[PDB]
């Protein structure tokens, strides 16, 4: 039932141990395609080995990759990375942006860019057999702008014509989350399959809970970027929220400074304050399981 | 030894000859095009290319400038692909099209670091082909000058000093963004004759288009076909009237092509209406020739 990267599919209920929002790699199609002298595929792709097989070490069973258009998505690199590691990963589709789209979305429609959504879920990616199994979808600083908000539309129309859920990208700080939330769910997305991300940016505690009231799962998902809020005031925010019975909602990540420093400072952190394996079991296996069910 | 070309080596800036100054072989968003290449179809997009640049070369064009940059999809094997099934004097550029922000890698970089990616497509050539940049292409629209648009448009003067090459713009016809470009490279003190600002044939206000070029730069009436933005005899019109108000040493005429649009429709139409207005030879040599040759000097 989730599609994955050089795999068959798998139930949901088989998911394991998932880290919900990470990038093997992450750049800009432009940048790259116009000055390849920047970037190295091979060091690229020993590092993205390598910091799989450390998470597979500490037991991450399966990845979810949010690359999409704008941040470089390649479905021929995951399927390298998969070869030479075996991870359970899924790729999505969807589109990353700001401000405006790229010119060639000048005078389409919403239905147009869901199409473009419902073709990399039902026939693949890139021309791969690898299919999405996640829409992706962000806001920032600028807020909900209208091409913003073509996209958004657009993932609410692919996400009932396949009923894959939709993570987003949003501002802390600026109440983008709860406006994607409030427009996906006007459209009939079900509040449980979506992922306000990037909400540990912030320690407005009242605004994370407003999101998670409506029944959607809330992104603490920003350590190591120690550029936005410090580590330990992101363990409290989280503390804070598991001593309010939030569990159930909360989903924890790198955006990926390592890929393993929950397991190295987030998770033994939680462990000293109270926390036991059932709350961390409730994290990252059964709140990845309900994502994708 | 002066203008390079894809697929060919260095010519001086006086053999330029018939030069079509801004057409696009191919434009595209990289982003949109690595993403969903259902959309795409490089073979019709082959057949098309060396179909119309041959048939330019039945009207005697033996130059065409392409400004495909970031953002329009540059493709230099592209380019030297259908070079060697035609063998037209193709000139490369480097520069950045965008119109509000710049790609979130250039988030916290610096004027200098954006100048000398330019500076890397001249000296040493573009994406790891040993083909080189004859130009450096800016652009502006209707979000106005951003601060990111301003940015590029300062890397692209840095750019004009060291290596020398003139620069193509893109503007918007209708809120002075063209003499904004203008007002902000030679306040950076660069040659104004080595700057042509880009779709100034959009508009029929002949008074905004002579005081850039007054100010010595080069106009751009580049867009013939597309009447979404003037309709064709209107652009007749105001060529005309530049041309019979004394500015044929500051104008280039182009399609700009990616109703009646081709790659020839100048062949076709304009000139046969020019000459016919009392426009000689030597105006039309002007403007598609000499005003290139002075443009790369
Ligand atoms: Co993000
Ligand atoms: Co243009
Ligand atoms: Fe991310
Ligand atoms: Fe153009």
């Amino acid at each position: 039932r989730i599609p994955l990267v050089g795999k068959d599919s798998i139930e949901s209920k088989d998911i394991g141990f998932t880290l919900i929002h990470e990038h093997l790699r992450a750049f800009s199609e432009a940048v790259r395609q116009q000055w390849p002298h920047l970037y190295n595929e091979d060091e690229e792709f020993r590092n993205a080995v390598n910091e799989v097989k450390r998470a597979m070490q500490f037991g991450v069973k399966t990845i979810v990759d949010p690359t999409v258009m704008g941040l470089g998505r390649d479905t021929r690199f995951m399927e390298k990375v998969v070869k030479a590691t075996g991870i359970n990963l899924v790729a999505g589709t969807g589109i990353w942006i700001f401000i405006d789209l790229p010119f060639y979305f000048l005078n389409r429609s919403i239905d147009e860019i869901a199409d473009l959504f419902i073709h990399d879920i039902k026939e693949g990616i890139q021309g791969t057999p690898n299919k999405a199994g996640f829409v992706k979808i962000a806001a920032d600083e600028p807020g909900i702008t209208k091409d913003v908000e073509k996209v958004i539309r657009a993932a609410a129309i692919a996400n009932k014509e396949t009923k894959v859920p939709i993570i987003t990208h949003s501002n802390a700080h600026n109440n983008t989350g709860l406006e994607q939330q409030r427009i996906l769910t006007e459209e009939g997305v079900d509040p449980g399959k979506i992922l306000i991300g990037h909400l540990g940016d912030t320690d407005n505690i009242d605004y994370i809970k407003k999101i998670a009231d409506k029944g959607s799962f809330i992104g603490l998902d920003r350590y190591g970027v120690d550029l936005f809020l410090p580590v330990d005031k992101r363990n409290e925010t989280t503390l804070r929220l598991i001593k309010d019975g939030y569990s159930d909602k909360i989903m924890i990540s790198h955006d990926y400074w390592s890929i393993t420093l929950i397991f190295e400072d987030t998770i033994p952190f939680l462990k000293r304050n109270g926390v036991n394996e059932e709350v961390i079991a409730t994290i990252f296996k059964e709140n990845p399981k309900k994502f994708f069910s």
